[PDB]
């Protein structure tokens, strides 16, 4: 007896579960199409060199990696953004900007807590757009998908902030910019852990209380006005946030978005606006997350800087949420027609009827093994047949077949079936 | 400058290539729906124990495997069928038969020839059907997909045979059935390599010339009648083949299928009918391949035998074929509308028009960065916009917007856009 359970921390998708998965993914695809993005994909396997960012990120701590027999260090992608940029660099100047690329890759992490080791992540990125109009498009896409699954501005939101704010606090206070990204990582873990633990974890990177307290204060500012008092309306993070909120208002999604100076995200490459989907009952971790990352491509060796922004939207939390709101009922399998031979002698004919139904775009099954009509009808019910088509010898001589709608069973000519 | 090329032997799918991939996969999905199959999926990662079959198969010689840090021996699936059976066993008696399951998994092999290490394989299996009516359904599905891509009975075919034929030759000649599966593996490599090399490779497994010559002769029989002379019409492989050909005839695909006693397939678990898609110009390797495998589930420790049959249909050869026949032209990207602000002051309004178009199911982009109208029109062309919608201040005061079909530019009220 072989092991039926899957590999540690992975998921099987038998039909029922796969229909839930499809319900979700169809939304990601439709939203992408609505917003005008183009699909792409890259190998699940990447060179390990692609991810070592030296910022102390939780994503680079828990990487599912190994060695090919041929010696090359490779990894199951923990995320898609580095792969995207690998494609964008490959294209060079034959890349046409602006580009709006999306994908639904499965991504992989490794842990000792026997926790999931995989998830599917919708990725949406806009490449080659300087202005916050891209973030606006991105957030609006996030919200569209959410409403498409049947969530409202009363159920979820999008918290927004800009790392440029903290960028200045750290620059003015006298800390070399190399220390910045690792700080964002530490400051991102604020609600999750104590306050004295963060300040000690910051102090470890060579930062005195004056410099640390400035950081504490600026995360717990509640408005843009308060950000303005702290760094002026002159500040570009302020103009960007104002423009961002103005454009999302105009698009019609003002009720979905709000400012939150605590939001930094845990990844290193974000440089400007950042955002984080959340549920309004405070029950769940983030629904999705993204931001602007203007330097990643410079860092990958692009001769000229390429502005980007995008987000990830995982398959785990959104499902947990939809399930709580009872917006993910099991959809049962359907099929238009189940062709039923009265007996084996009728099989050849039933096969020609089966041909016609399919030829006309209908979905159809035919009873495969020898079985009684009554068992065949039971089978039709089980598989969600809208209609049973009985093929009996008597009707066949007349050029007819019996048809029963499942939601007597009337005689019908061949030609009127379709 | 980071490495832009992907990992050895894998493929990137930037937008253009991904549209080809989608063209193909949409066919696999539609054919599956037409034939009434249900989608499933399992982890790309499986325990290594799942594949060691001891038959000398080329698939188990070239397996892309490695060790998790946690010690477990795991592998990137070289095929889907063992994973399917893992799911089917997990379900036990809550599995409803007959079951018609399909999937489009990426599968992985390892080689020293720096050759592809991955492909996408459409898998279609019917579970819980004793009679050849399943193989009929399977082959007909194979052909449907092929015609759906625009191939004809004049371009490709399906060669059919039954391993039960060789089963008897080997049994009558006095060879323990353990030697059978390894023979099928060797006999499958017949066209690819010399004849004396196969007979020496057979002799290595403890088989004298009398027993070997029987095998040689029975592969090069050209008709079913000749199979009948050799093993009688009594024989069930003969009744099965006759029934198979009769049912495919009746379905309307007689011209696509033909008998070929050389066909055995290279995998161990096939027990009855087997089949192999081929192109009629003799140019390419197999388009797809499948068969009946009635014992795999017994072998996996099922308390009672579960009859199955199915096939694999890869993404490599079919593409090569379609490309030769010029049936895979690059489909360029489209989008319904590109909303164009006359200038930045018009952006808020353009965003509300963008809302309306999307709200109505249209796909739409909006000019994201600051740019001239003329550049905006050039952009609209590039991305396959069917229609440009210019939003100017003069028209806006009237409650109008300018609309230009891209395959003057007339004024239109907001409400008539959609
Ligand atoms: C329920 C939340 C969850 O499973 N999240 C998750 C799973 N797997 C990965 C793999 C790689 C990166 C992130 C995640 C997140
Ligand atoms: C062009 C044919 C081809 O690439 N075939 C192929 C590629 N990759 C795999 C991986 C696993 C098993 C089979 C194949 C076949
Ligand atoms: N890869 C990021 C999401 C993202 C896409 N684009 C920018 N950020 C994440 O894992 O959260
Ligand atoms: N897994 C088989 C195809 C198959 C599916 N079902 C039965 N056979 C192959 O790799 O060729």
């Amino acid at each position: 007896m072989v092991e039926t359970e899957p590999v540690q921390g992975c998921r099987d998708f038998p039909p029922e579960a796969m229909r839930c998965r499809r319900h979700l993914f169809d939304v990601f695809h439709a939203t992408a199409k609505t917003f005008g993005f183009e699909e792409y994909d890259a190998p699940v396997l990447e060179s390990e060199e692609l991810y070592i960012r030296k910022a102390g990120e939780e994503i680079t701590e828990q990487m599912f990696n190994f060695i090919t027999k041929g010696g090359h260090r490779v990894a199951l992608r923990p995320e898609m953004t580095p792969s995207l940029a690998r494609l964008l660099l490959g294209k060079g100047r034959s890349l046409l900007l602006p580009a709006k690329w999306y994908s639904i890759p499965q991504c992989w992490r490794y842990e000792a807590i026997t926790r999931r080791r995989e998830h599917y992540q919708w990725n949406m990125d806009i490449v080659g757009v300087k202005s916050v109009s891209a973030e606006v498009e991105l957030v609006c896409a996030a919200c569209w998908a959410m409403r498409s699954l049947g969530l409202s501005s009363k159920d979820v939101g999008i918290k927004v902030n800009s790392r440029k704010v903290l960028q200045t606090v750290v620059e003015q206070a006298g800390v070399t910019s190399d220390k910045f990204a690792p700080v964002c990582v530490i400051v991102d873990k604020m609600e999750k852990i104590p306050r004295e633990e963060v300040e000690a974890q910051l102090a470890v990177l060579g930062l005195e209380p004056t410099v640390v307290d400035a950081i504490t204060t600026t995360l717990s500012l509640k408005s843009i006005d308060e950000i303005a008092q702290r760094v002026g309306e002159e500040h570009e993070a302020v103009k960007e946030l104002r423009q961002f909120f103005e454009q999302v208002e105009a698009y019609g999604y003002g009720d979905w978005v709000l400012f939150d100076a605590s939001v930094v995200r845990g990844l290193a490459y974000y440089t400007g606006i950042v955002f984080e989907g959340f549920d309004r009952e405070g029950k769940f971790r983030a629904l999705c997350g993204g931001g602007r990352y203007d330097n990643l491509l410079t860092t990958y060796g692009s001769p000229t800087p390429i502005p980007c922004a995008g987000f990830g939207f995982g398959d785990c939390v959104i499902v947990e949420l939809l399930q709580e709101k009872r917006l993910l009922p099991d959809i049962p399998h359907v099929v238009d027609d189940v062709v039923i031979p009265f007996d084996e002698s009728m099989r050849p004919h039933a096969l020609a009827v089966l041909r016609r139904l399919r030829d006309a775009g209908r979905s159809a099954d035919i009873i495969l093994d020898k079985k009684k009509v009554v068992q065949a009808f039971n089978y039709a019910d089980r598989v969600g047949a809208v209609r049973a088509v009985l093929v009996a010898p008597e009707e066949w001589e007349r050029g007819e077949v019996q048809v029963k709608m499942l939601r007597r069973g009337f005689a019908v000519p061949l030609d009127r079936l379709v």
